[PDB]
């Protein structure tokens, strides 16, 4: 994983039942988060990626991805529950559940964002959360 390079390929199902690929995105920018429930800055970070969501007219798409029930992240089963019980909504959450997604990005903390190009290449990395106006003005000096 380099900024430059493609970024990697992963088929997963999301929090509503849907097989979500990033080759799903050719052409659309991606905001790619990995988080987890258990992670305060994550937790915190959410209502803004609402805001964002919310934007019309964006030329790029959220995903987020947590890992369930893996180092401490909730089950599939509770998660979908306390995520609602947040007021968190709008926002796509993909299951990891072999963890293999957020070792092939090498997660090392979290949240972690890759903001990827309309071609499918990591264009920025930010290590903790990225304010929107700062993830807007990413995509725009993107391809
Ligand atoms: C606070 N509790 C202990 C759950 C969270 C920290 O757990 P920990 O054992 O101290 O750190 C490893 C988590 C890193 C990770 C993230 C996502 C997938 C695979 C690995």
């Amino acid at each position: 994983i380099a900024v430059g390079k493609d970024a990697p390929d992963f088929t997963l199902q999301s929090m509503d039942g849907k097989e979500v690929k990033l080759s799903d995105f050719k052409g659309k920018k991606v905001y790619l988060k990995f988080w987890a429930s258990w992670c305060g800055p994550c937790k915190k970070s959410m209502p803004e990626l609402m805001e964002l969501a919310a934007k019309p007219d964006r030329d790029f798409e959220i995903l987020t991805v947590i890992a369930p029930g893996i180092q401490g992240e909730k089950t599939v089963e509770q998660f979908p529950q306390w995520f609602q019980e947040q007021g968190y909504k709008d926002i796509p959450v993909l299951y990891d559940t072999k963890a293999t997604t957020f070792q092939a990005y090498q997660i090392r903390s979290i949240p972690t964002e890759y903001l990827i190009d309309s071609q499918g290449k990591i264009g920025k990395i930010q290590f903790g959360a990225i304010s929107n106006a700062d993830a807007e003005a990413a995509f725009k000096e993107m391809n």
